[PDB]
């Protein structure tokens, strides 16, 4: 559940951390 996406809202903004965060690593 809530959690689970709470998960994923964690994460999924940790996600959000992913892809803003190797971007920089693609550019560099």
């Amino acid at each position: 559940g809530p959690t689970a996406r709470i998960f994923a809202s964690i994460l999924a903004p940790g996600v959000a951390a992913a892809q803003a965060l190797r971007e920089i690593e693609r550019l560099a």
